[PDB]
């Protein structure tokens, strides 16, 4: 990790370092274009659909796919079991 804010930029993720610069960033990490790994939906991501924090990350694939948490799946869960069933 020499030089700052561009110019030679390596990848803590795959354990390679980049010269052609495929470097992204989050918080103060740096990644490849194709290493960005949401550990929230558990998915390999896309380029510009991401969200960093601290030194981990979840995805704008996620602030997308779950743009609005609440619930969905037909049934509720609290129906008519009534304790004992
Ligand atoms: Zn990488
Ligand atoms: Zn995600």
């Amino acid at each position: 990790m020499a030089q700052k804010v561009g110019g030679s930029d390596g990848c803590p993720r795959c354990g390679q370092a980049v010269y052609a610069a495929e470097k992204v960033i989050g918080a103060g990490k740096s990644w490849h274009k194709s290493c960005f790994r949401c550990a929230k939906c558990g998915k390999s991501l896309e380029s510009t659909t991401l969200a960093d924090k601290d030194g981990e990350i979840y995805c704008k694939g996620c602030y997308a796919k779950n743009f609005g948490p609440k619930g969905f799946g037909f049934g509720q869960g609290a129906g008519a079991l009534i304790h004992s069933q």
